[PDB]
C-alpha cells in the first residue's frame, strides 16, 4: 500500500485498501472510513466495480438524464466519488470550509455554499436527485467568479470548476462532444 494519503498527499493515521494500494486519512476518504469490514474496499475500487457488473454503464449519457436521476446507492455512492475528486486537488482547499464576504465593491452571494457542506449534504442524504448535489457544486464556483470579479483570483474557480466537470464528464459517463 501507499505511504500516503490518496486525497492529500500526507503521511499520518492510515487506513488501507484491501483490494487496490491506495490509503486514505479517516475522513479525506468518502464516505468516512467505516469502522471495521475487514477486507475493506475504498470508493475508486467500489466504483470500479460498478463499471465491471454493468459495462454498457459507460456508453454516452446526455446530462439532462443523469441530472434527474434519484439519488438510489449507486448514484449516492458516483456522487461521493465526484466530491473525492474535487478535494484530492490541492487547490480546493479555498472552496473547503465556509467563506466570508467583506470586499471594497463586493457584495457577497445570496446563497453561500462551500465543499464540507456539500460533503455534510450527502452524508445527511439531503439530495434526492443528482442534479441537487451538481447544483451546489456548480454554485461554489459561480459564487467565487461573482465576487471576486476582475481580481485575478477568480481564476481559482475556473480551475476548479475544469476539476470538477471533467470528473462529473467521467465519471457519469457523458456523451462527448465537440
Ligand atoms: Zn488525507
Ligand atoms: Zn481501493
Ligand atoms: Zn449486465
Amino acid at each position: 500500500n501507499s505511504n500516503i494519503c490518496e486525497v492529500c498527499n500526507k503521511w499520518g493515521r492510515l487506513f488501507c485498501c484491501d483490494t487496490c494500494p491506495r490509503s486514505f486519512h479517516e475522513h479525506c476518504h468518502i464516505p468516512s472510513v467505516e469502522a471495521n469490514k475487514n477486507p475493506w474496499s475504498c470508493i475508486f475500487c467500489r466504483i470500479k466495480t460498478i463499471q465491471e457488473r454493468c459495462p454498457e454503464s459507460q456508453s454516452g449519457h446526455q446530462e439532462s438524464e443523469v441530472l434527474m436521476r434519484q439519488m438510489l446507492p449507486e448514484e449516492q455512492l458516483k456522487c461521493e466519488f465526484l466530491l473525492l475528486k474535487v478535494y484530492c486537488d490541492s487547490k480546493s482547499c479555498f472552496f473547503a470550509s465556509e467563506p466570508y464576504y467583506n470586499r471594497e465593491g463586493s457584495q457577497g452571494p445570496q446563497k453561500p455554499m462551500w465543499l464540507n457542506k456539500v460533503k455534510t449534504s450527502l452524508n445527511e442524504q439531503m439530495y434526492t436527485r443528482v442534479e441537487g448535489f451538481v447544483q451546489d457544486m456548480r454554485l461554489i464556483f459561480h459564487n467565487h467568479k461573482e465576487f471576486y470579479r476582475e481580481d485575478k483570483f477568480t481564476r481559482l474557480g475556473i480551475q476548479v470548476q475544469d476539476i470538477f466537470e471533467k470528473n462529473f464528464r467521467n465519471i457519469f459517463a457523458i456523451q462527448e462532444t465537440s
